[PDB]
């Protein structure tokens, strides 16, 4: 149960308890919240280089979230007021009508490898493809584990740029299934591996073999349904404020100046539970935002409609290269709490409740604009 | 004098000591640093809304940066390695041909005021341009303190769209010149204030009143020199390394794959100043991948070229909507303790080193990559 009554009125020391309570948390972990220091200096200087201490950020936790059924306490990481506010208060009304509902797909990772000096781009690119279960063999020869945990390179596919400042150049991309890691060395690994044959295939000089944070194949998502019931003010009705909302929406999609702000609401909610869980804030910002304008525009993210039904219904669809045994995520002792306290178990399933939290915050924050907040 | 020989090897306390003696801090200052809790849970539980304690991540300090002839300590606040040797190495290099030199344009922010409702949007949108001194003037009436700084609104632009799936609706500009501070709610009162007015000229609802967080009109600039000589490696010569760099840009502006990367790896040095020092870090993510794809195409941030003298020349040009009296940068004893490092008195001046720090990283990583 993620209901917490009067929990925005406690002390700090009192939520902790309470949280300690109910999950049940050992005072060796309740110990890691209560008192400053929980990350030791000899563990910070060995994450950065040039370290002479410890920088410090509120550790929240939102209330009220509840992804396919069942309820979770989401830790969140951030500077900025409201944001926990907004999130909790929208993460409850979502639950009178199902809480929110989510899928994803598999942790597909890309791994690029620029080739440049081939004078027959077009015909190199065939070449790739006919022996392309060689390469792919070759690839999951190295990350033997991988490939027992259920994960490796799945296929192959090459595109070619004939009109480039420094002549045309090929890349191949490995579609890697990484597996709750969010992919960057196993990914980086295998394109360096690879590397040498596609050189003698091509017969071009290999420059690039790096990963691509627009992961477009590694998509989580999230759906809610909001009632005109539910939003209903004083002065507002409640289906007055869901034209307002869609108006918000439209504005959005077509002004690149709202989009911009739109969406950073939306990171508003997502990157603090990032950050929370250890994992680069910054893969998840660069990922999301080229997602945006993958269709030469850039615009929402996520959608605002109202159904046959007259109610609200919005989605997120994003990338999410997220990990539960990346670098930093299992190294800092208050990452593993946040992930003990979300109850998840898949890089994924960490997915799924991150695309709900942007989804839930972009509709507090679009609530709040459309209901003529001065 | 930046420069810290040994400095990676000394340590933590010995790293502090250091910096305190070289930028002649107080006690009270390193304390803060050499001492888990600089944060009070007081102070903690009314930034956000349902605290329960604090996380911490390691701050660190970038080395060798020099801007525009002075020398400058950037503290970085992240949890990703490599990120401050990079910085500070490619930091070291760029000193022998003059450091970074940056530039910047005035502190101006966006304040947008959609309003739907108007049969005619075109002939609406010249009632407000011709009334505009007028809505201008009321706008400053409200934050006066601001104009005597020397801020206050400037311009107002309208822009108009008559395909949206919900009807027509305009868009006024309010081009408000913030000063040292991120501008979020100076310019968001203004456009509360100014909407009754522009709802009294044009005749529809006013809708949303809020601000851009694509300041294209805050611009932070930066540039750098990379002679041949330095980047020659073992099997490598300098010109052969060169050309591996350019091929990785020209591998970045055409495709949007290599692209997202390539600016992550800008953002990877940008990001952690902007949290030492205290500062929304999403805003500046937004309106730096979001300027990235203005042309209609997510491209590079950055532009790496080889000049006459076959030297390597990059430059950096995106949004910085960076404060210095922002909400946290005044409330928490680290982020205050930054800017004390950092000796930066506008808050553009602090633009001018996150986009060098960023112009640093690009060309670490690329160097590595192309290597
Ligand atoms: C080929 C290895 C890659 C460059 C790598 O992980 O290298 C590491 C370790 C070290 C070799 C040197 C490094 C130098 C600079 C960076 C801080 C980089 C990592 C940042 C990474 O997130 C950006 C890239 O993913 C995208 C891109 O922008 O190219 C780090």
């Amino acid at each position: 149960d993620s209901r917490l009554p009067a929990f925005r009125n406690l002390s700090p020391a009192a939520r902790l308890d309470h949280i300690g309570q109910l999950l049940g948390l050992s005072h060796d972990d309740v110990s890691l919240l209560a008192n400053a220091g929980a990350l030791p200096m000899d563990i910070a200087n060995g994450m950065i280089e040039n370290v002479i201490g410890t920088f410090e950020l509120p550790y929240a936790v939102a209330s009220n979230f509840q992804i396919n059924g069942r309820d979770v306490l989401v830790p969140l990481v951030v500077e900025e007021p409201s944001i926990v506010a907004a999130a909790s208060y929208m993460a409850k009304l979502a639950r009178a009508n199902g809480g929110f509902t989510t899928s994803s797909s598999a942790p597909l990772m890309h791994a690029q490898v620029q080739i440049v000096g081939i004078q027959d781009p077009l015909n190199a690119r065939l070449s790739l493809l006919r022996r392309k279960d060689e390469i792919i063999e070759l690839a999951n020869r190295k990350d033997q584990l991988l490939n027992s945990l259920g994960g490796g390179c799945r296929d192959i596919e090459v595109h070619t740029f004939a009109d480039t400042p420094r002549g045309p150049m090929l890349v191949a991309h490995l579609i890697v299934d990484v597996r709750d890691a969010m992919g960057a060395n196993t990914v980086n690994t295998m394109a360096e591996a690879v590397a040498p044959l596609m050189e003698a295939i091509t017969g071009g000089q290999v420059r690039l073999r790096i990963l691509s944070n627009l992961a477009d194949l590694r998509l989580a998502r999230a759906q809610v349904r909001i009632t005109p019931q539910q939003l209903e003010t004083a002065e507002f009705s409640g289906e007055a404020v869901i034209e307002g909302i869609l108006d918000a929406y439209a504005f959005a999609a077509v002004d690149p100046y709202r989009a911009a702000t739109h969406n950073k609401g939306i990171m508003n909610g997502i990157d603090p539970l990032i950050v929370a869980t250890g994992n680069d804030w910054r893969a998840v910002e660069a990922g999301a935002h080229a997602y945006a304008c993958r269709s030469g525009h850039y615009g929402s993210l996520t959608t605002w409609e109202k159904d046959n039904n007259g109610h609200l219904v919005g989605t997120l669809e994003m990338p999410m290269p997220v990990g539960l045994v990346g670098g930093a995520t299992k190294t800092h002792p208050l990452a593993q709490l946040s992930l003990r306290i979300l109850g998840v178990k898949t890089a994924q399933a960490l997915a799924e409740i991150a695309v709900a939290v942007g989804l839930a915050q972009n509709l507090g924050a679009m609530r709040a604009l459309a209901t003529e907040g001065i």
